């Protein structure tokens, strides 16, 4: 048993809810929250800008030190950093950004990072401002992640369409 509440069960291991991931993280304090990161860990908008704002910019300060030491992530890659006031850990995962021309086949590689963690609170990778088909992102999630994932869909109209189209 875990602390996640009000989720619709899609599969053995994937759950979904219409929720603000920031507000969900603040309530649950999950072991792992996933950030929709870019390779530079520049947290400006969407999930990253919202998560970073909720940490009072401490996520960005920590991220800048990580990049200064290690250089940029790979598209499809990840790193584990602090969850600050939101979670124990933040798994920063880089899905491909369609609005930068990145290979959508890298979305499966991105979701494979989730398998290193038994339970996660996450957004749909590459959805919204990343320019990919969200319905596609949910299918790749279900067909790739084997650990227990609680998806927070921010946009209500996107949530209802994802549920009503789910195979
Ligand atoms: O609603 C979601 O969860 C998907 C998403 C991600 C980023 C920006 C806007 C947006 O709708």
């Amino acid at each position: 048993v875990n602390s996640f509440s009000g989720y619709l069960k899609l599969t053995d291991n994937v759950y979904i809810k219409n929720a603000d991931i920031v507000e969900e993280a603040k309530k649950v304090k999950p072991t792992v929250v996933v950030n929709a990161a870019n390779v530079y860990l520049k947290h400006g908008g969407g999930v990253a800008g919202a998560l970073n704002k909720a940490t009072n910019n401490a996520m960005q300060v920590e991220s800048d030190d990580y990049i200064a030491t290690n250089g940029p992530l790979k598209v499809g890659g990840s790193c584990v950093l602090s969850g600050h006031n939101l979670a124990k850990h933040c798994l920063h995962v880089v899905g491909p950004n369609v609005n930068k021309g990145e290979d959508i086949q890298l979305l499966k590689s991105a979701y494979e990072n989730f398998n290193q963690h038994e339970v996660l609170l996450a957004p749909l990778l590459s959805a919204g401002i990343f320019g990919a088909d969200p319905i596609h992102s949910l299918r790749v999630c279900v067909d790739t992640v084997r650990t227990n994932v609680y998806l927070a869909v921010f946009d209500k109209n996107l949530y209802d369409k994802l549920v009503s189209s789910f195979l």
